[PDB]
């Protein structure tokens, strides 16, 4: 640290790593990128994928949301307790991010017409979860060992973003369902997932 | 270990990681999963987000060809000297996925059609690498610090690719043609590309 974020005012591709932050009681600074800022070119250009976000951490600068999760969760101790632990860890947090760019792809090329298909689809999506917490300490921990990742944190965004897609999708995945309440439990996740902060932001950028 | 690959008989995304394996010195059995064999059903079942590759390392089963080669880079040795390191490594490496789901979207989606366009396009995806050899040494070792990562063979892999599609395309980019030139001529790698296992395998699961 000190950490910031560089993003569009939009939870997008933040949420899961600032839930992270908050949950870990982390202090941490917003840079709000308008719109209008971004057309202008100067700071697109400056960013190495020419996207957002842009993570400063001291002296560091990163880009990719999913090296910034890890980055929090290498240095946080948020990554397994061994080898081992943090290969399942990046397991879940690949197929995290495959689900995550289907739901992108529905609501930005096909969002009215694949609706519908996408929403059955989605328990077939979902079951490996609820797989890997069912081999889990019966699922009654996290989603991968007895300590906190920084796969949870994107799982649950994820779970979270599909409950408002499609409302009860998770009433089928009874150890979802139970992990999500949990985590959203957490004392200082939860006091940041009810704050303005969080509420008053908008999804996704498709919402700008 | 030991390692065993289960894939289809296609180079794929487990080209990179091969080649990881190969340079590294490493023994491996490759189990091949004929077209046939896939659509039976069982093995798909079985598989955790219902697709290929699968690894086995010992008793340790994994899916995500992303996670294979970060398990790889952490037991290896190639995931960066310090944490920074493997921050920026993972930056790489999210950026070569980046750029391969495009790819991937073309050759499946809208390859014929899509085509110039994806080429005329091609050499703003490319920069970013360019960039980063050029902040590094003046490109003169790897794509972060002065050893190798995995993320090098992914995107090493990434440009071969990329090579076929559109030959000469690095033309206009000096730092990563010598990279390219420079790691393909690693003895066990270069021994690896050359070799009938390599040559003679399809490049996508298209081409079955
Ligand atoms: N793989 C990147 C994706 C970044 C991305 O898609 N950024 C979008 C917002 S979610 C963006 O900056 N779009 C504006 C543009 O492309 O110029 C990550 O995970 O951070
Ligand atoms: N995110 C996964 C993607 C895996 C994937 O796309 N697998 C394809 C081949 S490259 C597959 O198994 N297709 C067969 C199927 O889905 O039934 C990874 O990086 O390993």
């Amino acid at each position: 640290p000190p950490y910031t974020v560089v993003y569009f005012p939009v939870r997008g591709r933040c949420a899961a790593l600032r839930m992270l932050l908050a949950d870990q009681g982390q202090s941490w600074k917003e840079e709000v990128v308008t719109v209008e800022t971004w057309q202008e070119g100067s700071l697109k250009a400056s960013c190495l994928y020419g996207q957002l976000p842009k993570f400063q951490d001291g002296d560091l600068t990163l880009y990719q949301s999913n090296t910034i999760l890890r980055h929090l969760g290498r240095t946080l101790g948020l990554y397994g307790k061994d080898q081992q632990e943090a290969a399942l860890v990046d397991m879940v947090n690949d197929g995290v991010e495959d689900l995550r760019c289907k739901y992108i792809s529905l609501i930005y090329t096909n969002y009215e017409a694949g609706k519908d298909d996408y929403v059955k689809a989605l328990p077939g999506q979902l079951k490996p979860f609820e797989t890997l917490l069912s081999q889990n300490q019966g699922g009654k921990t996290f989603i991968v060992g007895d300590q906190i990742s920084f796969a949870d944190y994107n799982l649950l965004d994820l779970l979270l973003i599909h409950e408002v897609l499609a409302p009860g999708c998770l009433d089928a995945f009874p150890l979802l369902s139970a992990y999500v309440g949990r985590l959203s439990a957490r004392p200082k996740l939860k006091a940041f997932l009810a704050s303005p902060e969080y509420v008053n932001l908008p999804m996704d950028e498709k919402s700008l």
